[PDB]
């Protein structure tokens, strides 16, 4: 199975991801992501564009099902982060996760 924290953190070793919601919805917009994760409390009206501007272009978008501060601790970062583009995964399976 694919374990999403493993994946997650071996994709920001290996990869690039963009964290935040400014840069998650940019590169949504710009076509520049190949996955948007966001946090299950991400601010609705953040979800909507996210979930919108990804389906202009074709990306992915999935939910964690952990809080801003779980995905923020996850990724190593002692605040919330709400959203997260992946540019590159690297050597990770973290684009399993778009189905």
């Amino acid at each position: 199975m694919v374990d999403f924290a493993f994946e997650l953190r071996k994709a920001q070793d290996t990869g690039k991801i963009v964290m935040g919601a400014r840069k998650s919805i940019q590169y949504a917009k710009m076509g520049g992501a190949k996955l948007i994760i966001v946090a299950r409390n991400a601010r609705p009206d953040i979800k909507e564009d996210i979930e919108y501007y990804a389906r202009l272009s074709g990306i992915p978008v999935y939910e964690f099902e952990g809080t801003s501060v779980e995905l923020g601790t996850l990724l190593g970062r002692p605040h919330t982060v709400s959203a997260l583009a992946v540019v590159d995964p690297g050597a990770s399976r973290i684009l399993a996760l778009g189905g």
